[PDB]
């Protein structure tokens, strides 16, 4: 158990716990280990079951007095300090679509098993020396959950969330992944955060002045979500030439079918895959300072 496992450093303090890598002492494995201080046995048992290439793999679930430990792969950088790192020459286009069109097929493997994400962001996308890029730390919304006193103070980014999170539906689907995918492609590709709101209207209405304030000819039923309200101003829609300038045409497509308001006329990642954009995709090797 713990016991079992020789701490080598703190690499991410959180709202749910804190994480370290570590080393395994019966397998002699460097793995990333989540200490969540304290159903969701049972939905996390079913996360060790989800395995796929572009998925952090969860090695090991050991519950043990009042904590949850989550043992999984150890991956050496996230994409937030490659982008950091990257920042003045921008990540080359052929690397942006090989780490999109691999986050598309984990998406599209997790969605087909009725999993989402719910919370993608840079930091809980982990990618290695080879070209590989993966998803980390999937949230339960529907369990888990536990105490955050002992977690260090911390701002939930809202970011990459979803106009329908936004706007209160409680009942939401894969394609909030999808729309999280939309901005963190567009941030790879400008060097800039699409949406850095500061509070939930922030980020509403900085959403709202680029895509325009939906209504229900794009967004049939928008105007009875639990938080719209009439009294949100009116923006007009903006183009994406001017929105990802740098981007091709292909590129822009994919991006504004990812970041559809309607959930149901968003792109699923099945579909994402077959775009056009991906029609030269390769896997390039990253230049990565460990
Ligand atoms: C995803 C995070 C967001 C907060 C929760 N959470 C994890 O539970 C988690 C899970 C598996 C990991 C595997 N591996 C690593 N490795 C880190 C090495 C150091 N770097 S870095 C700052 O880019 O040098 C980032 C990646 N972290 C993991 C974290």
């Amino acid at each position: 158990f713990m016991e079992n496992f020789q701490k080598v450093e703190k690499i991410g303090e959180g709202t749910y716990g804190v994480v370290y890598k570590a080393r395994n002492k019966l397998t002699g494995e460097v793995v990333a280990l989540k200490k969540i201080r304290l159903t969701a046995i049972r939905e996390i048992s079913l996360l060790k079951e989800l395995n796929h290439p572009n998925i952090v793999k969860l090695l090991d679930v050991i519950h043990t007095e009042n904590k949850l430990y989550l043992v999984f792969e150890f991956l050496h950088q996230d994409l937030k300090k490659f982008m950091d790192a990257s920042a003045l020459t921008g990540i080359p286009l052929p690397l942006i679509k090989s780490y999109l069109f691999q986050l598309l097929q984990g998406l599209a493997f997790c969605h087909s098993h009725r999993v989402l994400h719910r919370d993608l962001k840079p930091q809980n996308l982990l990618i290695n020396t080879e070209g590989a890029i993966k998803l980390a730390d999937f949230g339960l919304a529907r369990a888990f959950g536990v105490p955050v006193r002992t977690y260090t103070h911390e701002v939930v980014t809202l970011w990459y969330r979803a106009p329908e999170i936004l706007l209160g539906c409680k009942y939401y689907s894969t394609a909030v992944d999808i729309w999280s995918l939309g901005c963190i492609f567009a941030e790879m590709v400008t060097r800039r955060a699409l949406f850095p709101g500061d509070s939930e209207i922030d980020q509403l209405f900085r959403i709202f002045r680029t895509l325009g304030t939906p209504d229900e000819v794009v967004w049939p039923g928008v105007t009875s979500m639990p938080d719209y309200k009439p009294s949100f101003p009116k923006w007009a829609r903006q183009d994406f030439s001017k929105v990802v300038p740098p981007l091709d045409e292909d590129g822009r497509s994919l991006l504004s079918q990812m970041l559809h308001y309607d959930p149901n006329k968003r792109i699923s990642a099945k579909a994402a895959l077959a775009h056009p954009f991906f029609q030269d995709v390769t896997k390039p090797v990253p230049h990565l300072r460990l």
